[PDB]
């Protein structure tokens, strides 16, 4: 399996993957996503049986190899990159819209940063340089400033991006779609304040103990959902993080698990754990 | 166009790194495509000859770089691309990858199990009937025969659009509660159970959000969501609006006079959430 070339298990996983997400696999599976030969599918299916002869039964009528009873995955799954797949597409996306390969939909998406403002962004922080941005705030409304972009974040809802805001001296996020000019700066970077290790919230990890919130009559349901150990599911997230991802998550953060308003699945059992973090109030019910 | 489609991959990844990174080279060719050393130069002559005024070789650094008149040669699937530089390079069939660059995407918990998924996802294209252990918020575990039409990632879990012949409703499934999946050679009945009869689903409701109004500055959310004259069109299936309102914290109450939870829309319209079931878990949400 390994004395093969790049894409010739490239071609075997995406065979073992149709296989296991539809009933069956034919040669042009592999010809639409890859543009070979017939010839050349005729001999992946080959290494494919070679490789897992009790995963597939051929069938003579259709022309497709079935799925067997006996099935076993052939290749190891990344869950979260192949979960994006077969909801977006088959691509890296770099050579124009793809759409998913099945019925599967991720209706969650409302607009994008746009191309450029993330490309330029990915490029300051990989050149480890200044920018300067114009930006739009909740706060203060539309400006100008310069920040030292670190890291690229796809938070629940948005795009930001942490970095060092110089117009007032501290590490922040900025949302990318409010961002609408980039420059690429030649200012040098103060690496002993502006960069990634003096980012406290950001280098501050919080250990949260998430449960089964406490009115519900059948916690046993929540604690299979959140694959729960102990009655419980440990999460690290940064502290810069915690706000955002503890009001998408939907869990009750108040002390005795009774201030609502809402349909919690979860609770935090530990908030003295966002003591100090900024932005803690986002999280449901936090005092 | 003439080019085989492995090439027109390599050539999409130089278009991207220059793009993404100011520079790109030789290596990270045959890295991200495991080709000889001599077939990267190949690429980004064929690059060099599609848009001469993007590249600039530099001989001393040995790397391409981007020049201040670029313009990408291709066109890019922004949310796949946003995936790709959050996830890695692969489609995920052959093992776990990594972000090609400082950006994390820290808001995923656990997902439904390799075989759980696919198991819903053959079932739903072969047209089948599945037998299915499931542990339900109302009732706990349990085992009955649903119908499953589209799987959904909503904002949260992942869940599956089916009928369920349990209690004979189009219904949804979280797929981390799904436990056994089993293939059924049982009839589908096409007059009750498909996707065309599923009302919930085929309902689609128009929404206005708009700048929540006690914002100082709403021009910020203008920009944000790309909105024109003040308000957001989104259209969604009303079997998606108790979450996907919620998902997104739109402020869905009548007066708004709601901002204990720092909204930075509102639902303009909440009377098209009428008849919509969850609309409950809309943020705010009061019918009767």
């Amino acid at each position: 399996l390994e004395e093969l070339s790049q894409a010739q298990r490239e071609r075997l996983a995406h065979i073992d993957f149709t296989l296991l997400f539809k009933g069956e696999a034919g040669r042009s599976y592999l010809t639409e996503r890859f543009s070979v030969a017939p010839s050349v599918a005729t001999q992946d299916f080959a290494r494919y049986k070679a490789l897992a002869p009790n995963n597939v039964m051929y069938d003579e009528k259709r022309r497709v190899h079935l799925k067997t009873s006996t099935f076993q995955p052939l290749f190891d799954y990344d869950i979260v990159r192949t979960l994006a797949t077969i909801s977006q597409g088959f691509g890296d996306g770099f050579l124009g819209k793809v759409r998913p390969p099945m019925a599967c939909e991720a209706p969650f998406h409302l607009n994008k940063p746009k191309l450029e403002v993330v490309a330029a962004i990915s490029e300051a922080i990989h050149k480890r340089a200044v920018i300067n941005i114009e930006y739009t705030s909740l706060s203060s409304g539309h400006g100008s400033r310069q920040i030292v972009p670190h890291t690229l974040i796809d938070n629940g809802l948005r795009w930001h991006v942490r970095a060092f805001d110089r117009k007032h001296r501290e590490f922040r996020d900025f949302v990318l779609t409010r961002i609408s000019e980039v420059e690429l700066l030649e200012d040098k970077v103060n690496d002993e304040v502006e960069t990634l290790q003096w980012d406290k919230q950001w280098n501050r990890i919080v250990e949260l103990e998430l449960i089964p919130h406490p009115k519900l009559a059948h916690p046993e349901a929540v604690l299979i959902d959140y694959a729960m150990e102990n009655n419980r599911l440990r999460v690290e997230i940064r502290a810069a993080f915690a706000g955002y991802l503890l009001r998408l998550w939907n869990i009750d953060c108040s002390k005795n698990s009774k201030s609502n308003g809402r349909e919690f699945h979860l609770a935090l059992k530990n908030p003295e754990a966002l003591y100090g973090v900024d932005n803690a109030a986002l999280a449901p019910g936090y005092s």
